[PDB]
């Protein structure tokens, strides 16, 4: 009996539990309050129950535990975590905590934590003796993270283009630069699909900032890995809170020699949120951004590394350009040289409805020698040499035609070399 | 026992000492906190405790002492320095201080020092009577700093091309102008390796600004001399204080008739940090960059000189062009006339995968007569007059082809003269 199976289910669970456990009148309140009523009525019986979620530390040890199913909304379903347990188990923000849960006594309205039985999907005894993320020596991307799905579909074409445009490996740090209406959302969809198909072992999690609710629903009903999204309805303070929770959870996961992958849409929106939430430092840059305001997002982008001890943390965040706002241009300029992978999308190609609309010459990755082999390295080199002269629209038309003629990337290289 | 000895040890050993010395949960916190805890527990035992590092003076004499291996980061393990011994010893910023340290008392969190045993690797009385860096009369470069490794390595052609392109001497002010994806980082790496090998006597310092952590790790693991870097995650004040500490330490070392070399990557990033940290003065140049904001970086570049009394301070700083940000080239034409050694890297040569990509015709050195003998100067003049007409890509291809079949620079000279 866990809190998860009573959260993800729809209002059919509401009506069934109302007609079964005999609650007075449900279906007039948020899912958090419905779940609160169900848990209160079930704890009234006294049957043993347990919970799970992601730990969070407030400014004074007021331990909270959020749920990733509900996108980390602060509601009644949040689980109390006492400071005594915090200093006993030595837990910090982002820890995945599951264990026995306690009904509340008089004076409080939150379930506390009876005892833990799983910390970060591991024994709590072994979780304490773990090296910090900040104390891990970074390296370059070693293991190639292939995106070719290999099922011979038609959407996979764009994924194939990725394997020809910019190589992506474990621990990379990439920026997808694109104007509005250029295919960012479907590119992220295809990247998530490729990660779920080719690399089921690595943890995939997608963060969405101030996106429309319809796009959130489309994202959450297609990707395999869990997805967290905050709409533009919520204030930017919640955007910052969600981003901090995501990055802390990723750090905690990668501290256990796990491969974490984060997809962010968008870094510009997160920078906006940080700019409009952080108090002014008295120094305002061009475009209306505070000098310290951009310090926080960079750290979020700075966590991408390839730990030598074990595991890696890859971050692929998209950036908005040509949006008519000078502040977006300032943010992109400040983030221009940070990433080690660049994927440039052009509205000129997308105008002709040729997808994916990737500026092949501008897009690329740095020191990909450590990622891929050498023979296909010069294959891609000669491909780049022959595709360099003609224009980007013609380049993409030629690329998609030649890729559709063949079946796989290796077959594509075979045909290109033999012809 | 040495605080620096503990700092140089890796992260993991915190367990090996801690479980043997009284710490029950020492894994989960920042490394400097472990160092603080262990050295507190050692001061509890009562044996004498050493300390050393670079001194720093605050706005009110509230002095601190940082460590090089920590990249001059303000941490709990920093050594407190009261104004009393500052006044008695006449210490100044950038001093190298070594000696006793004292456990903190009630109301103090930092470790004070009992008495100094060595100042600037010299007796405090002898180091007391030293001349200011400002009062030292500058000169031109006299002692040639040859970069030819001479072991016939697989990369020694880069150093050979460097010697044939721009002669480097002691106390020389150099600029490396290159676009992105040109080869700045490991060109500087080869420079540092050649300095460490050919000239072990001179102190080698490498300074990196807002660089990616992987590059920082590679630089730390590759160069023999000490290297300091601040990643782009850190704010601009961190960059400014790191650069100030480095330049002050270099001045203090060269005040003792020592040769110091500073490799800077990059002066553009340091100028950007100074621009975004210095308060506005009401005069904004093109590209949204203040006027006096460039005052501080030039002083950092203005310390390269050759001294009558002794010692030398060479600075090789790289600059970025063809980036797309207006302030970058604004800084570039705000730095052309300052440097007396120029090294241009071109994108076109790098696009042909021919390395090192050095624009030989545009690069050069002024007042090279005082650095080199007349015979090899005439040989280089003959090479320059036979290399001028053909283009940079062809020039570098020809230079690499001719240098590959020879062994040393002199052999190349006779090979071209006999033809
Ligand atoms: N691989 C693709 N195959 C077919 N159509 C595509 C593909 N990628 C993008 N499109 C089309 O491109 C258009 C825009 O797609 P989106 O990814 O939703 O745009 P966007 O990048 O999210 O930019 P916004 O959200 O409108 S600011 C739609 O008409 C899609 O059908
Ligand atoms: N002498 C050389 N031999 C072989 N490859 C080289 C040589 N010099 C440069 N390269 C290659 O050219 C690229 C230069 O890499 P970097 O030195 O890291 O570039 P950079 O000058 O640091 O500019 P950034 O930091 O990437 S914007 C890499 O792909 C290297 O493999
Ligand atoms: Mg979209
Ligand atoms: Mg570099």
């Amino acid at each position: 009996m866990n809190l998860t199976e009573l959260k993800n289910t729809p209002v059919s669970e509401l009506i069934t539990l109302g007609e079964n456990m005999g609650l007075e009148n449900l279906a007039r309140m948020r899912k958090q309050d419905i779940i609160f009523a169900i848990l209160k009525q079930h704890a009234k019986s006294g049957e043993d129950i347990f919970g799970d979620g992601v730990l969070e530390i407030l400014q004074d040890g007021f331990g909270f535990l959020r749920s990733a199913d509900s996108s980390y909304l602060a509601g009644p379903d949040d689980i109390y975590v006492s400071p005594s347990q915090i200093r006993r188990f030595n837990l910090r923000t982002g820890d995945t905590i599951s264990g026995k849960i306690r009904p509340p006594k008089e004076g409080e309205r939150y379930f506390a934590l009876l005892k833990v039985n799983e910390v970060n999907f591991d024994k709590p005894e072994n979780a304490r003796n773990k090296i910090l993320f900040e104390n891990l020596t970074p390296l370059h991307a070693n293991s190639r993270l292939r995106m070719e799905r290999g099922n011979g579909s038609t959407e996979d074409l764009t994924a194939r283009v990725l394997d020809l445009a910019s190589l992506i490996g474990r621990g990379q740090r990439g920026l997808i630069v694109a104007p509005p209406k250029a295919g960012k959302t479907m590119l992220l969809q295809n990247i998530a699909q490729s990660i779920a198909y080719n690399h089921p072992d690595c943890v995939l999690m997608v963060l969405l900032i101030d996106e429309r609710p319809e796009e959130v629903t489309e994202m959450q009903r297609l990707v395999k890995g869990e997805v967290v999204a905050s709409t533009f309805d919520e204030p930017a303070s919640r955007h910052v809170q969600v981003a901090e929770m995501v990055i802390e959870k990723a750090k905690r996961l990668v501290e256990h020699k796990k491969d974490v992958i984060i997809l962010l849409d968008s870094i510009t929106r997160l920078a906006r949120a940080y700019n409009t939430v952080v108090p002014a430092s008295g120094k305002v840059l061009t475009g209306g951004v505070d000098a310290n305001a951009l310090h926080r997002p960079k750290r979020f982008f700075g966590a991408a590394r390839n730990v030598e001890e074990g595991g890696s943390l890859t971050i692929i965040a998209t950036a908005l350009i040509d949006t008519g706002s000078k502040m977006d241009e300032v943010i992109y300029e400040e983030f221009k040289g940070t990433g080690n992978m660049e994927l440039h999308l052009s509205r000129k190609i997308a105008e002709k409805r040729v997808f994916p609309a990737i500026d092949y010459n501008r897009s690329g990755t740095r020191k990909e020698e450590l990622l891929t082999t050498q023979e296909e390295l010069q294959k891609m080199w000669i491909l780049r040499k022959i595709i360099h002269p003609m224009g980007e629209i013609d380049a993409m038309e030629f690329l998609i035609n030649k890729l559709a003629m063949t079946k796989t990337n290796d077959d594509f290289f075979e045909m290109m070399k033999r012809s």
